[PDB]
């Protein structure tokens, strides 16, 4: 109801946010201490330097007529029928502390033509000049807040976030703008939650909770207004929530956003709009008391609320603004430029249009608006009032009538105790992070905090995304047998092969086979040895007493090549252990039939040779062994041209199986050499049974059937065995060896002890 | 700057969208036929026929001042500044028709309180009385149309879909109340796109192919103004592209929207509000010329529009020959007007009790008193009304309307047309029947989902969060899934059923009796158990003959007895498990071998030296009871029991075994071990002398036989522990030649001395 009115030629609107929005019951309640009072005297400060300068206006006084909005739009708007009513005349407005109150003045002002200067609205919809052409500010949009936003984020690599935005056309537009700069980098939003106009601590509370439903997302993003934001962290600090914050120039550096809930505000990052402080407003504005500026009708309201006193006691007086610390607001030095803007336009006009006289002229009694906007406003070109020395700035106005683009950003910090603000960068093209600055970030404290979704796969997984989500990724794990050719699929090697400690690589694994040095190699040949040093002992004995009748009485030829046969037996588990090569396969094929051929061809003809008891020679008797044994070999020389000499590398459904080293088919040669020998001890068993005739010094053939038998015991054994073990080749190779030489044992046994013990017991 | 004046004593405000849009190059473009002068010439006959009525201000005549707004908001309140200019005098004002316009001109009008009643204006914003204080409309807020349209799209099943808007209030306040009514029912949105004010062609399709982008949302669900969805309309059969469109009231059921692009617009499906025609206003509107209707200033210009003439050969063309549709929101222009002359006259009613004519009370009508008490208490009867309807006028609390609206589908006949479908109040009914593509025998529905149904055997994981996507994924063959989103373990032994939720124990698993593996040995088995029966006959007949009278004993025929016995055994083992099986087997494998051996232990013992035909039998008894105390302890000691086993591996493989362990029976072989130590010692020690028949050598061979093979039986039954099959087999195989052996080695001497060669 209140209005501040100076004389003067020409007069000068005003509009401020003296007092926040009251509640239900009432219009208005408390006092801007910052953003209102010391906006005003600032302007008024203003007035009265120009008032005084000869360079400007020389004989033209400028008046003031100052309302209050309230932070409500249908007061101002109520209010500012006041500018419009004359058609005393109000040449221009210079008011705007918000962006719902400026759009609604403005549309309002363009029907009457009265220009209008804004010194805090930001919204980038007062850019579009088809709608909103009487207008012009000394502040940059809200189109490089969202790109200063989005690059500090993703500065510290946060890419799960949360925004909270208010109502109406700051709010809204500014986040579809940062929705916009975080799809141009990479990165996506949980939830979105909004603010009213009229909302109570419960829904903040539920605004609270809605962002805690989500535990990843741990960076909330504010484009909100002063009590909003402070309603918000009363909340949280209430709730006992943490979050970290980034907040636009809504929260910017004010101390009564952070007052009462400094817990919860530790640590957050915020936006200003670059500025210096003004020397001579310091002094201007403590200076001041009740009984002395009287022309400002707000003021004694400002000194109970800030003193705490009533002037019914006669108590205020002790106090004085000196003995109190000052903080000078930021956009003092917007709201100079705004007034200083519109004077040198004025000054301009009034060299242009009238030259002859200092005084008003007729020609310039009623101000065109049309002409003062769109010639004079928007080519003002001056350098910036009470400028801080060695620093250059200017004041401009670009074709949409907007300011130049430089913020500050600021991070909230515990000392070392009380809370203060501190730079921490600029941001004019580009950002100029200094993370020395910030504690939550030197690497003493921890690591920086975390925002993904999900966390990074290890080397040995592979990435599958999910449907519908890009930030979000399943990790899966691949086959042992895989390995990782690319981040998002992994495929499987060749066989033979594995993967690379890297997991980017196949490596052709360790051949394996049976070696010398095992004991499972060691063990036999220690026992083929042995049957060697018997045989040839025995050998040794039968030569040495050569002429003794007993050894007479038995052939000594078929007796010579029954040892050479046991000693070949014997050799064999030394051959079938070797390692494979061109030659030790022909070996291994070879040899077993060799000494089984040797070994019953000796035997058949020396029970021929009995049972016969025509051909009865020494020499009769060695060509029926040779053909006996030639007979075999001829089997093998036809298997050797049938099949061919060579070995095989293989594989098995397990693929961690190694690849082993073995010889190629061996099923027909082995098994029908096997008819080469089975028959042949047949006939001999067959020989036996009719050699029981005619006894000889001996002839007890019941020795030979017994090894027969004791043989087929032992091999018709290890069928069973085999297959019990199929894999393991290694050990299974540990049974033909153990049983072809136990074969050749028991024969040598069986042949030889009978006259071992007459030539050692008896003379005889 | 043309105005439409009519003098009377009380003047009534209007605003009309005559002309349409211009673009950059004029202020206003051409003449808005339909939702122009249609309204306009309601609103003047509403007028009309109140200005001669007995019972609604019989003494005081209405005036109108009507201006343009040209669909441009800021024209609109430059040309509104004429309302307020007077502080004639304005008594209220038939304010808008888009809510930008309502919207700038309450925030106006609330200054100099003026009330303001709109028609066609469904913005939500308008509801809020702490701000706009002087509003009302007749039609109810845009709160129910996402309702019904989130209810359209859930009908049929559709879940991922695209949204187009249009900038400013209506549209974005529309978007917002769709997209929390889609998230109430699992509905989710593809991708949102914006129009502009000043939207170029290439713009029109670049928002077409951004809808074309993601190709699973073949739905469009449009919420925007007519103009904006003509256009897109048009650039969709430019670059022949087919979505299924949803549309809000903006669109209604104008063939101005349609014209010329009916390729791709067939098959959408629109809302409009609920109403019906009047009768009066085709006759009154049919019956214009331009040459009579001189007061309506903008006539002349639609005329030349319309038919395609110039005034500078019009006379021949009439509006009576050609058919007339009447627009849908007249019903609501006409309320309008009769709503405030209602207003007024309860006023003038109040005020002036005792005179037709305005009083000095009355002189300048204060518009606070009028909004609060009169406007909002209004009630009677709508007018012209169709003959059995029971439609009522009447404001709530916010000073809104009831809420029902009708639903229209676009189809091919060859003319084309629209047609009603069903209506939504507070329930949604529509006919399937009348849609072509939804009838039946036409085909499949059009598709619309993130994710394809998942297989019977597979299951769904999904995000947290993630209501409308799915991610199938298969389950291990072996598991049961407890619901779809978690498979899981059925249970140790069972297989899950064909239908994938039930499971059934599978079947065990013994020795098939065909196996040629374990029929080689029954066969063997009935050999032995034949040549036993065979020797135990001739022997039994025989017992005169001098063979039988040499020896001098029982203990051979207790030794056959015992061979007979371990044949029946190995016909047992090759048997289905129990507890009965398992005991006899048990029992049997001991008993047959240290009969046997009991029994050469008997002839062994007796030649190698009191000696009596009771005292033999007593020996051999008492060892044969021996093991029988030692078996039954044992078998006390370790109840009989079967059980069912599985594995690490077993892959749908189930067995029987005896709850026996194997190590178990190794004590009882050790007792044979040591008998057959003991046998052959004596058989060694008794070497030399033929007592009868050289039986001595023989039995000694017999003894280290049977060592041999126990020998090489040993090692191959605890290295094929492993393997079952094997086992079984083995164990047949090995029993089965050990009693042969003893057979062969010892009774086939006597039975050929005996039978083959007699000479005794
Ligand atoms: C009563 C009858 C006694 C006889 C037995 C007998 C016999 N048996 C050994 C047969 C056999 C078994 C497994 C093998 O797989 C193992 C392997 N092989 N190469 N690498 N690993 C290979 C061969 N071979 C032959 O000479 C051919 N003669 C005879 S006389
Ligand atoms: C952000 O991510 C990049 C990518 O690896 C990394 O190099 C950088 O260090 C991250 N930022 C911080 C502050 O660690
Ligand atoms: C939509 O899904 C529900 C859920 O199964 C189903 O009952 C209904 O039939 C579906 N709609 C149509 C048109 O089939
Ligand atoms: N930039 C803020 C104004 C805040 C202030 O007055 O400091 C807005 O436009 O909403
Ligand atoms: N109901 C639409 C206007 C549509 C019409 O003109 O009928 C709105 O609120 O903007």
């Amino acid at each position: 109801k209140k209005v501040l009115t100076l004389e003067g030629d020409l007069v000068l609107g005003g509009l401020f946010p003296v007092h926040q929005k009251g509640g239900p019951a009432e219009d208005c309640g408390p006092v801007n201490e910052h953003r209102g009072i010391q906006r005003l005297e600032a302007m008024l400060f203003a007035l009265d330097r120009i008032n005084r300068d000869p360079h400007l206006l020389p004989g033209v006084r400028l008046g003031a007529h100052i309302l209050d909005s309230c932070s409500k739009d249908t007061h101002a708007l109520e209010q500012a029928l006041d500018f419009v009513r004359a058609s005393t005349a109000i040449t221009g407005v210079i008011g705007g502390s918000y962006s719902d109150v400026s759009i609604q003045v403005a549309n309002l002002l363009r029907l009457f033509q009265i220009p209008q200067i804004s010194y805090a609205s930001t919204s980038a919809k007062l850019s579009d000049k088809s709608r909103y052409d009487y207008f012009a500010r000394t502040v940059p949009p809200d189109f490089f807040q969202a790109k200063a936003m989005a690059e500090i984020l993703r500065f510290f690599n946060w890419t799960y976030v949360s925004t909270v935005a208010s109502e109406g056309d700051y709010g809204e537009t500014g986040i579809e703008a940062f929705e916009l700069e975080a799809r141009a980098r990479n990165i996506c939003v949980a939830t979105s939650e909004k603010v009213g106009r009229a909302m109570s601590r419960a829904a903040f509370e539920g605004v609270v909770r809605a962002l805690l439903q989500k535990p990843s997302a741990r960076v909330a993003v504010l484009f909100t207004r002063s009590e909003d934001a402070r309603e918000l962290l009363a909340a949280s600090q209430r709730l006992n929530a943490s979050f970290t914050w980034v907040a636009s120039d809504g929260w910017g550096a004010l101390e009564s956003v952070v007052a009462g809930s400094e817990g919860a505000a530790e640590g957050a990052i915020t936006i200003e709009l670059a500025s210096y402080p003004i020397s001579d407003f310091a002094s201007y504005f403590q200076s001041l008391d009740p009984w002395n500026n009287s022309r400002n009708p707000w003021f004694r309201e400002f000194w109970e609320q800030r003193f705490r006193c009533s002037f019914r006691q006669r108590d205020c007086a002790a106090h004085s603004l000196r003995a109190v610390p000052f903080e000078q607001e930021s956009k003092i030095m917007f709201v100079v430029n705004a007034v200083y803007a519109m004077a040198h336009a004025l000054h301009n006009m009034h060299r242009a249009l009238c030259p002859n006289t200092t005084r008003l002229c007729d020609a310039m009694r009623p101000v065109n608006g049309r002409r003062l906007y769109k010639d004079f406003v928007l080519n003002v070109k001056f350098d910036a009032p009470f400028r801080p020395a060695d620093t250059h700035n200017e004041v401009r106005f670009d074709r949409f009538g907007d300011g130049i683009g430089r913020y500050n950003i600021f991070t909230y910090l515990r000392a070392g105790g009380r809370y203060r603000y501190q730079k921490v960068g600029y941001w004019a093209e580009g950002l100029t992070l200094d993370t020395s600055l910030i504690p939550w970030a030197s690497p003493s404290a921890g690591p920086l905090p975390a925002s993904r979704c999900s966390e990074p796969c290890l080397q040995n997984e592979v990435k599958s995304v999910q449907p519908g989500e890009v930030c979000c990724w399943l990790c899966i794990p691949c086959q042992p047998y895989e390995y990782r050719l690319d981040e998002f699929t992994c495929a499987d090697c060749g066989l033979g092969y594995w993967p690379n400690a890297s997991l980017t690589g196949c490596f052709e694994l360790p051949q394996e086979y049976i070696r010398w040095g095992d004991a499972w190699a060691v063990g036999p040949v220690t026992i083929a040895c042995l049957g060697a040093l018997a045989t040839l002992f025995v050998l040794g004995v039968f030569v040495r007493h050569n002429a003794t009748p007993v050894v007479k009485a038995s052939g000594r030829e078929l007796c010579y090549i029954l040892l050479g046969g046991v000693f070949l037996c014997y050799c064999m588990t030394f051959i079938f252990i070797a390692k494979p090569s061109t030659a030790v396969c022909t070996l291994r094929r070879l040899g077993l039939g060799t000494a089984f051929s040797v070994c019953y061809s000796a035997l058949l003809t020396k029970t021929n040779r009995i049972a016969r008891i025509r051909f009865i020679s020494p020499a009769s008797q060695v060509a029926i062994c040779l053909a006996l044994i030639s007979g075999q070999l001829l089997i093998v020389v036809a298997w050797l041209v049938v099949e061919a000499p060579g070995t095989g590398k293989e594989t098995a459904p397990e693929r961690r199986e190694v690849v082993t080293l073995r010889c190629n088919h061996r099923d027909a040669s082995m098994l029908g050499s096997l008819a080469y020998n089975v028959l042949l001890i047949a006939l001999c068993t067959l020989y036996a049974f009719k050699t029981r005739k005619c006894p000889e010094n001996f002839n007890e053939a019941k020795f030979i059937g017994f090894t027969m038998y004791t043989t087929c015991i032992i091999w018709l054994a290890f069928l069973p065995i085999f297959y019990v073990t199929s894999s393991d080749y290694r050990v299974q190779t540990t049974t033909m060896c153990v049983s072809v030489s136990l074969s050749g044992s028991v024969v040598l046994g069986c042949l030889f002890a009978p006259k071992l013990h007459i030539i050692l017991f008896q003379p005889q």
